[PDB]
């Protein structure tokens, strides 16, 4: 411990604290709500912590000190008042106890201390320990991928390179952790660390790394929003995905492996297009076994057990395919000539027949990417500057061989991977590169996926959803999967369920030749299949939506929200009672299938849905049903077909034609589906989808405003479609509009305005009538939000719908503006009444492992719904705990009084 503080004095760049001990400190001022500071035991107070190697030159800063300008720093005053030193700005006061030399940081907006040590920082053990308060209400974000969980108040998470892939472990950290408090702190080192969010005390939380250095980065801010924007702004805003990267990839191995034909239902038997059943060998387990090689391009008397062919599955079974990547498996390479640059040719013509297809080609690495004399390559080496150039690589997958190091590996690794793509191909090619064992600063260039877990089981889903959850507040929008694992398999019910919620997810990856069986979305019956087919139809329909909220995670939320990100002011949205559902986006709510239990018709049971606010209709997506707000649902039947999935009634939602690649998306048409309530907004965003042009301002935004009655009422609605921002390569200006207005009678009027002239709308007499017919609306009550999804249900899922088309106009010239008088959206709500109702009326010990004796109940101030019954079960309790219930009636006039 370094002693009291004898001085603080306010030097050219920053404030040089001394301490009794001679130990000096420098803080530096950055913003008004952002500082450094830096206690160096060498006092050579360098710019950046010293990496595992030094030629790890990549930064965890995006932005220099100096980048940030001297501003803050000139407008911060030190002042020497009694007991205490104080940094004074606009923004914070930062106050240092003289003798206890401890710190706590007053937010002067809210004019609360929002960060206050309470013991001296520690240097025992060659480890560098800060001890905070933590408040009763407090709780803690980030850590990284922190496989399991999300929300980490009264636990301690690991900041290490694990190579953990599991629940438990950590796939990719982080020095990086938020509080609700108001504040983020990024640690300015390459070393391990711990952090316990008062696992001991629940009033104490301490932050360690190794090493004698404390040096860290802390940012204070009213918003989650601005906390990540923080983070964002100091480490790198995330790269923004390019269109095909939404899309599911196909990953194996197809230059190394031999097929021996077999019985049928020998083990590891897979049956091909020749009608025979063939068993897959590594060429060191033939033994005296012959079989047929695999190549990428099938030339070889081979062609079904190729890459193409791979494709061509892909495409017969017609199922979405972005990207490809064929040789992920240990030495497995990509060419069988006597040279790199044979292989790089072979890998050409698979790239050539890949793009005919509207598929892009990764490449997957175990190693350095460069050989060692570029100019005189050996076979078998690797050399990613002629994989992009030569062979037209777009995307790159790091497995934990080469980066498992972790720490400074990784970010120079992956750095210098973005730099080669962009270089190479003169900015035509944005990053595409798929990553784990990161730090501080990975989601600038790469997003990650969570490792190896098996799947074919319940636990695959259960872990990841959290994990999702928590890699988002950690600062890393993109994050993705193997799709039912790189293990296991042989569940269909799983497999569906893990098909079915990562539509709504970034990044899907079939990592197959590891598995039960094979890794595609057609491994199953016909039934798995056409549910597969549905789901992956419906995210490629989203695709307008997906990349307007992949644009605001690049400097604002993730696409994968905690509940707490949207529902600030309730603390449901902060616990594990949000640890397997989430926000896509603002306007999905997404409450996956994550276990095997069923009614007795074998509908999945899903306990613990937590609709926010009791003033919000929730809307089920598929069938239209209506759930009103401030409950969690538990017993809530949910069919094979279905994932449960709440659409937030106000939202509009930018759609397009269910397509395999974005090569299919019509760019000549826009089409919006919008659930009328109040006034609503959204922002759609598009650009060329591949390049790093977005960068330099070459994308453009269109302003959607719905201006209707609230949930349930009838009243005029107003839809405006403002013109269209900016431009880019290829832009297309002339489009035709569609409307899909949520809606349960037909309207009294319907109207249009195009850049201020009226449109002449017909009311169409059928529905063959308005999808061949322009300046037409018609009232559909056989509208389907997704017929892939009907057909493979057996249900119609029939919604009532106010459809509107327009001709092709210019969306930069001319606006939209839709009026409808007499628009109403009505439908029962499921708890539609939460007023109190004076008129109604108001522990069983035997099966404590708790059960009480339609109803709710509120259990530690939680209110739980959907009890049909006078009795009802809550599980989920550590082993000898105790919680606090009361119950009320459910009536037509509203609730009870509680107990
Ligand atoms: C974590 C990781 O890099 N996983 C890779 C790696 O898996 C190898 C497994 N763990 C083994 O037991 O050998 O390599 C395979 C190659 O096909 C996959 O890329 C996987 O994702
Ligand atoms: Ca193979």
């Amino acid at each position: 411990s370094v002693g009291a503080i004898v001085s603080i004095e306010k030097a050219e760049k920053n404030f040089v604290i001394t301490y009794a001990s001679g130990k000096k400190a420098q803080i530096s001022i950055l913003n008004d709500h952002l500082f450094r500071y830096h206690l160096d035991p060498t006092g050579k107070f360098e710019e950046y912590p010293t990496p595992n190697d030094p030629k790890h030159v990549a930064k965890i800063t995006a932005k220099t000190m100096a980048d940030y300008g001297t501003q803050a720093f000139e407008q911060t005053n030190v002042t020497d008042s009694g007991n205490q030193f104080i940094l004074e700005n606009n923004g914070l006061k930062i106050i240092f106890e003289k003798e206890s030399a401890l710190m706590k940081v007053l937010d002067k907006k809210k004019n609360q201390v929002i960060l206050e040590e309470t013991a001296p920082l520690s240097f025992k053990n060659d480890k560098a320990t800060q001890t905070l308060k933590q408040s009763s209400q407090e709780n803690y974000f980030g850590g990284g991928t922190q496989n399991g969980r999300f929300t980490h108040k009264g636990t301690a998470i690991q900041i290490v390179n694990t190579n953990n892939w599991v629940d438990g472990g950590v796939a990719s950290p982080n020095p990086f952790y938020w509080s609700t408090a108001g504040y983020g702190v990024v640690r300015n080192t390459w070393k391990p660390g711990n952090y316990d969010f008062g696992s001991h005390d629940p009033q104490t939380t301490t932050t360690t790394h190794e090493g004698t250095d404390f040096d860290a980065f802390y940012f204070f801010n009213d918003s989650s929003a601005g906390i990540l924007k923080d983070y964002y702004e100091l480490t790198g805003k995330p790269a923004l995905m390019p269109e095909y990267g939404f899309y599911e990839a196909h990953l194996n191995a197809y230059n190394r492996d031999y097929w021996v034909k077999v019985a049928e239902g020998t083990a590891g038997a897979v049956k091909f297009e020749d009608g025979n059943f063939y068993k897959e060998y590594q060429p060191g387990d033939l033994g005296n076994l012959n079989g047929t090689l695999e190549s990428l391009n099938g030339e070889k008397e081979n062609y079904q057990f190729s890459a193409r062919a791979v494709i061509d599955r892909y495409k017969k079974n017609d199922m979405p395919l972005g990207w490809f990547l064929p040789n992920d498996g240990y030495g497995a390479g990509y060419g069988q000539t006597d040279s790199l640059d044979g292989d790089v040719q072979n890998l050409k013509e698979f790239t050539d027949y890949a793009q005919a297809n509207g598929v892009e080609v990764g490449l997957w690495t175990q190693s350095n990417l460069h050989p060692a004399d570029p100019k005189n390559p050996k076979k078998g080496e690797r050399d990613i500057a002629k994989e992009v150039s030569v062979a037209g690589v777009k995307a790159l997958k790091t497995n934990v061989a080469w980066v498992g190091y972790g720490y400074s590996f990784g970010l120079n690794g992956v750095e210098d991977a973005a730099n080669v793509f962009v270089k190479e191909t003169d900015g035509a090619v944005r990053p595409m590169i798929v990553s784990l064992d990161g730090w501080a600063g990975t989601q600038r260039h790469a997003g990650i996926w969570t490792g190896d877990q098996t799947g074919g089981q319940w636990e695959y889903i259960r872990f990841h959803i959290p994990t999702y959850i928590g890699t988002s507040l950690s600062g890393q929008p993109n994050v993705g999967s193997d799709m039912d694992g790189i293990f296991g398999g042989k569940n269909k019910e799983v497999n569906i369920r893990d098909f079915q919620w990562k539509t709504f997810t970034p990044v899907q990856l079939n990592m197959d030749g590891w598995g039960s069986n094979p890794k595609t979305p057609f491994a199953f019956d016909q039934e798995a299949t056409d549910l597969n087919r549905a789901y992956l139809k419906l995210k490629s329909m989203m695709m307008p939506y997906n990349y307007s909220i992949a644009k605001e995670s690049v400097d604002g939320l993730p696409m994968v929200r905690a509940m707490a990100l949207e529902f600030p002011n309730e603390g449901t949205a902060y616990t594990k009672d949000s640890q397997y559902q989430y926000m896509w986006g603002p306007n999905l709510l997404v409450a996956p299938i994550y276990n095997g239990n069923q009614d007795e018709a074998g509908n999945s049971i899903r306990d613990g849905i937590y609709l926010p606010d009791e003033k919000q209709v929730w809307v089920d997506l598929f069938t239209g049903e209506k759930y009103q707000g401030g409950r969690v649902l538990n017993g809530v039947k949910t069919p094979l077909w279905k994932v449960p999935v709440f659409v937030k009634d106000g939202s509009i939602i930018p759609m397009t034609n269910p397509n395999n690649n974005p090569k299919e998306i019509q760019r000549d048409q826009r089409s919006f589906l919008i659930y009328p309530n109040g006034a609503t907004s959204f922002n759609m965003y598009e650009d060329d989808g591949i390049s790093t042009s977005y960068e330099a301002g070459q994308s453009a935004t269109t302003k959607i405003n719905s201006q209707g009655p609230k949930s349930n009422e009838k009243g005029d609605l107003t839809v405006t479609i403002e013109p269209t921002k900016g431009s880019y390569k290829d832009f297309v200006d002339e489009r035709s509009t569609t409307l899909d207005l949520l809606a349960s009678e037909a309207p009294e009027s319907v109207t249009a305005m195009v850049g201020g002239t009226e449109v002449t709308l017909k009311q169409a007499a059928n529905k063959e009538e308005f999808l061949a017919g322009t300046n037409l609306y018609y009232f559909d009550k056989e509208f389907q939000v997704n017929q892939y999804l009907s057909e493979a249900s057996g249900e119609k899922l029939n919604q009532s719908a106010l459809s509107v088309k327009l001709a092709k106009q210019s969306v930069t010239a001319k606006d939209v503006q839709i009026t409808v008088k007499g628009f109403i959206n009505k439908g029962t709500v499921d708890g539609g009444n939460t007023t109190v109702d004076d008129q109604l009326t108001i522990i069983n010990e035997e099966k404590t492992t708790l059960t009480l004796q339609s109803y709710e109940v509120e259990r530690d101030g939680t209110v739980f719904g959907n009890i049909q019954t006078n009795t009802a079960t809550f599980d989920g309790f550590s082993f000898l705990s105790e919680h606090t219930f009361r119950v009320r009636a459910v009536g037509k006039n509203g609730v009870s009084e509680w107990s």
